């Protein structure tokens, strides 16, 4: 049934694996995947991973093309592997997990979750799939989604935004919040009141609540007068500091979004993949402000105001935990004289 | 007289090869060629093709930079090799025919195209060359292009556009519009009527005709009125339908570039290659619509609503064949109660 | 003290290396730098370079993250190595330099520049670094830079601008502009006086003159006649033409970037390096003009027309040498009937 | 403390890891490790695995070198993983087991056996170091070896034969014969008689029971009448045919040492790996004779005709069950008249 | 019907293609193909050619394992692809012919020989497969070998020895000298009067008469007065010069076979592939004698004797013509005085 010939079949006529019968002639180099059409090679796939060329190439074509969660929300809540599927992580382009579950035969530790060798691992469910809620029910350890209600369990609503082909967008036509459901060792767990990152970008930013339409079209002193932000530092924490060689705070996004309509500036992610808390190397070219290590989050305004003004301003320093995408992130408050000095994520 | 060294040679100060004499120090390393510059090595070519590294750079820098036709037009006209030149593919960043006819020793199948290697293979001749019209009436299986009239031969008008160093324009300063002949088995054929694609992209797409300048401008309902185009399933077709998860429709590149400067979306150019139809992944960014294959050939408007208002509707469903760029393209024609249902490319 | 999990370690938390203890887990695989982060693993690093994937690494994170002067400033003057530090070549993505002075184990001729190893070479050493100005002192052949006055030496005045992680900046709150000296075999040179190219691109390019900016915004003959330009080709020397399937003249970047914003065209830059001189085939979109070997250089126009009016204008053609950037830059001046018939510079 | 210089350390200081304090110049290049000696690089380990160079060289260097079981009996007692140590393969030059426990930081699924990840898999343990076996008896699945007795649980006696090295021996002045010890699911089990092949090869076969001697120093006729082989096909089976095109028979590894010292032969070993039943490509060069498949199992002599005299030869053909190496190796034997016609081991 | 999965389990089961179906998981990498048996990678080959890894696996696996040519016969008959079967040069480890007819999709340039673009080619055909006489008759351009006599055409006898899995070898219970033919151009040629090499090397060099086995166990005075061969040169042409530094004649294989018996030699074959005359780097570890170019042949010793005796003496030098292996091997003769100086083959 499978083999490689028919993987890129499916990928030539389908632009993925469908289940087709039918082969291609492949030829392997470069850690590239060729397919030979009309007499010269035309490359499919070049391997990115640190799986072998042939096996990343049939995970990728079997990758899932439905709505799926990010992968940050999927290593928060712990999974380590996805039942009958396999999600891509886009922004590795990578396979997001280790092992299959009845997917690819080199991969494969099981062919169905069920199987002993699937009890300590957290198994990812689709309850948009057939008897994927029922297999949530009978295993040890796994995270359950679903559209709507299930019976007999307390649900958490997550994200309003799912990943669909690597684009992440909150459905119109399909739906994207899903509710999620998490079991360890048998027992059903109960998540915690969470906040959920906006997962926007700097060149496509869009405001998605009026304190951040006011944020972005309103200058820095009119806009904290408005909302009665003064001496919670949004100067520094939000806006940024660009006076002085190394770059002070700016660790919301949307601080970044409005610095960079009016000077550019780059962002080295170094280390290219999903996480709630991003870390960037940013270099001003405007003023030549630098900082090494500028962690950022994608929170919406509203929320970040809500969490500031929901904490105790009479200590010099101390931690702040705030539960976002369903994990603990550590914060450090510094505050000096009844207001706050500077507030900023930490590394991990 | 032919060297590596003196290749590299030709590309620092020539740009390509330019038969000058001098030599370069070279190291060859990851697929790729260097050249050493004041002590420091310098990236000159990346082997991005299943040969070996130093032979498509050879070949790349023998590319010819003049204006040519366009892979797909070369590859519906079933040509297998060049005389005396290479065509570089620039979509694949590959030679668009594996042999050569006097260029390269290590492709080379001959060094003349009148050799007996060169008879079962339809050679491409360029008229602009000198004697190559006259290796034309001489070759079994044979390609002519010319930019006049050639005697005795009765000649087929080609696209108006070709291709300069991987740069598709309709030339001003330059021909581009070429008389194309082809002979099989000695016996010149007489080349069909056909339709010619455009050739154009969506970030850069510019109408060219009161048509399409129509179409980009007006609303769907009004452009239909205007072109009494009732009952022809413009709205699926052309413009596309994004309410369900599967996207509907959408074949004409025009359609696709009104729907961009609206709303982005993502295509997933699967096959990377130049063919008069192309097949996309495409994923709506704003509903979440999608489909796997998305046949899309970019037909001037005209052309298309020539073809549409040319076909019966009185059956269900039925094949209608093409001829577009030198190449029968078949389609699949649905009608319903006598008016288009949908009407769209197929895979091959 | 020195490992290649450290070095991981120092990038994923630091951006690049700190001299912070820790180690991370490494893989290394198709020329790229690996590491695993909570199972899966994550790329770090691509070597880019013609050293060890791990060599290269090593000294990338290394790398220099002050304003730091430009690669072809530092060819220029003949560097040859830098002191205690990694000059890291953005436009190649590779180290500026083959050997280190006490940086990386696998690179290091010496650990500290007074080493006789380091005698015969060209050092760079940086005045903003303690003792590092009476090293250079002490060195047989150097280059310093300096922000202030050097007691004892007399000082020649660099470029404005400087390269902050390969960003070309002149700095506002960081200083960039750098005095300049030079030793030759323990003697003092004096640096001649030079013009700066102003390492501008196409697409962000700004004018940095009134002249400039009347050159962008007027047209070709009233810009003539308000400078006084008259009988020096500027129509083709700057502005271009076009008419013709060969493109004439058009060596000055500020024409080519005029020339953008109206019509777009492609630049292959063949030699990817810094230089002050660069070498484009270029190929226009619009006309189908195109030329092999385009030599442009980024001047101020004050400066180009400071040049242009101070030659002779009696002689059919000549040869003209500027010194820029540092380096005797040779121009190949033609006249006719007193006045300006071309003007370009040469290859090398 | 880990890191691959210092590994590289121990390499070229101990011959591999000793725990040892120090670090060397890496460099890594061509799937090999290199280091700089006097400054030329001197090959420490080429990466003969599907892991990446590094891991597999801190692999290697960290592998057991002290008498262990061949790898052979570990697959066939079901191992997944190693405690503490490392089996390396040598007949595939690569590490036996993929995971380790408590070795290495990039294929470490655990430190200590105890963990949870590691309790559906049968881990290996060794006696000789302290604490392993009471490890075993509070680890789920686990395979046990000792060189005395284990209170409290029933014995069962190994192979007289380990792997040093590599290189495998009967020990004199080490212990080489251990205790076999298996739990499964927290239950003891076990294990069955079983015989145990000799690990013998054809150049350096040396006979191991006067029945072996008589076989290789006496002839084809006057063996099988001394030891009353009449009717079991020895000439067939054991001998070999060499008559025919397709070779006959020639299971044991004894009848096909005595043809090498005669006769030479090729030997494909197209799964270079460890395994009770091995599969060559066998090609005869004195008469031609060849055999695609030719299963051979190396058993003592006295032990194979133990074995063909307790079977029933009253059915044509039938599937005997033989439980070697602690796994059962499925038969066909086939008989006619009441003797047998001829006996094989099969593919698995 | 064909995949690599499909190729590899014919491998791991029957060591080639054996047209069986089944499926096992492949990993490509390294330029190898690896298989996991038991949770565990093994190797299955490794490419040693230009052609992609799987490609060559498939032809290597469908590589013919019956008695078939030498590869240096094909070459000089100008064989340049082979009929529905895959002659492996193993002296190259690589398929002796670029493309096949009806074997892999991926090397294919047509189904069955008849095809047109198999009509400028010299088809190998194989009188031993059915239809494959038939074909040679129909073909353009053709080689054919026979067992038997083919109706209506007249033979070539063909060497006594022929290839098995690379082994040569005189067949005793397999026929390995076959009747040849050839057709050029629709033309059955008549093959020439020729010699034959003996294919032998030193390791295992055998005397082939009871000249040669003369020449072996005499003295060199000694063996030239029995035979008569005063005035030949035969103590230089064949036992070879060792007085000097510079190693004189020693062309014919039994010289070198008779020193290295004596005194050991090293012999760089930096050509390693078949053919006629062999050119070898020789360096004398007795004495120190070498000579970079010492072009051998392996002629039996009386058919070397026999074209001696043939030649004219009374010129200074002069070139001989002699046909071994169908090819025309061009000599260099010098006499003096009427006696042979000396007699080598030259390059080409």
């Amino acid at each position: 049934n499978m083999s490689l010939e028919n993987v890129a079949f499916n990928v030539v006529n389908k632009g993925h694996f469908d289940g087709q019968q039918g082969e291609v002639p492949v030829s392997i180099i470069n850690n590239t995947v060729y397919t030979k059409v009309d007499g010269v090679d035309v490359e499919l796939f070049e391997n990115k991973t640190t799986l072998p060329v042939n096996v990343a190439f049939e995970l990728w074509a079997k990758r899932n093309i439905k709505p799926v969660p990010e992968v940050k929300i999927l290593n928060n809540l712990g999974v380590d592997i996805a039942a009958n599927t396999v999600i891509w992580d886009y922004k590795r382009d990578a396979p997001a997990h280790i092992s299959t579950i009845g997917v690819c035969s080199m991969t494969d530790i099981a062919k169905k979750p069920t199987e002993t060798i699937c009890a300590p691992l957290t198994v990812f469910f689709d309850g948009r799939v057939d008897g994927q809620v029922d297999l949530f029910r009978n295993a040890r350890n796994g995270v359950l989604i679903t559209e709507g209600s299930v019976k007999g369990l307390q649900p958490s609503v997550g994200p309003k935004q799912a990943s669909l082909n690597g684009v992440t967008l909150i459905g119109e036509a399909v739906k994207t919040q899903f509710n999620y459901y998490k079991k360890v060792d048998g027992v059903v767990q109960q998540l915690p009141e969470t906040y959920f990152t906006q997962s926007r970008n700097l060149q496509e930013f869009k405001p998605r609540s009026q304190m951040e339409i006011d944020f972005l079209e309103l200058a820095m002193d009119e806009f904290i007068e408005r909302y009665k932000l003064e001496g919670y530092a949004f100067e520094h924490i939000v806006y940024g500091d660009f006076s002085h060689s190394q770059l002070g705070g700016l660790a919301l996004l949307i601080g970044l979004a409005k610095r960079f309509k009016e000077s550019p500036f780059e962002l080295e992610d170094f280390i290219p993949m999903d996480s709630t808390v991003k870390n960037y190397f940013i270099t001003d070219a405007q003023t030549g402000s630098s900082k090494c290590v500028c962690s950022v989050i994608d929170l919406l305004l509203d929320d970040f105001v809500e969490i500031i003004k929901s904490q105790d301003l009479s200590v010099v320093s101390k931690v702040v935990k705030v539960t976002i995408d369903y994990t603990e992130i550590s914060f450090m408050l510094w505050c000096k004289d009844g207001h706050v000095e500077t507030f900023y994520p930490k590394l991990q």
